[PDB]
């Protein structure tokens, strides 16, 4: 029903494609895209910004979601909200996703319409060792495009 799309865009080579589909009236929302641009290797994940107070895309929290509290991942915490760890590129960049939030939903107590999709211009290296900046992104969280999923037809 709810088909959201969302057409990476910032750095500039960071074209990814992601589209939020949700063809259920009890079923999950099938996120899955492709980015463009990155490189094979690993890069933050979604959902990630330090402060702002100005707006550039969204507003509504920039601190991530209390859902996940922390990156979460191999010491799970809680990463109940689209804040997992970080991803991995194919052969040249081009990241693609698949999962199925039913928790979620794209409007309501846990409306997801607003997921400045971005990615990270770095490698948190699956951890830098560290804390207070792995922890909670990649050590180096810099954000550049902005796939936000909003509705379309």
């Amino acid at each position: 029903a709810t088909k959201a799309v969302a057409v990476l865009k910032g750095d500039g080579p960071v074209q990814g494609i992601i589209n939020f589909e949700q063809k259920e009236s009890n079923g999950p929302v099938k996120v899955w895209g492709s980015i463009k641009g990155l490189t094979e290797g690993l890069h933050g994940f979604h959902v990630h910004e330090e402060e702002d107070n100005t707006a550039g895309c969204t507003s509504a929290g920039p601190h991530f979601n209390p859902l996940s509290r922390k990156h979460g991942g191999p010491k799970d915490e809680e990463r109940h909200v689209g804040d997992l760890g970080n991803v991995t590129a194919d052969k040249d960049g081009v990241a693609d996703v698949s999962i199925e939030d039913s928790v979620i939903s794209l409007s309501g107590d846990h409306s997801i319409i607003g997921r400045t999709l971005v990615v990270h211009e770095k490698a948190d290296d699956l951890g830098k060792g560290g804390n207070e900046q792995s922890t909670k992104t990649g050590n180096a969280g810099s954000r550049l495009a902005c796939g936000v999923i909003g509705i379309a037809q």
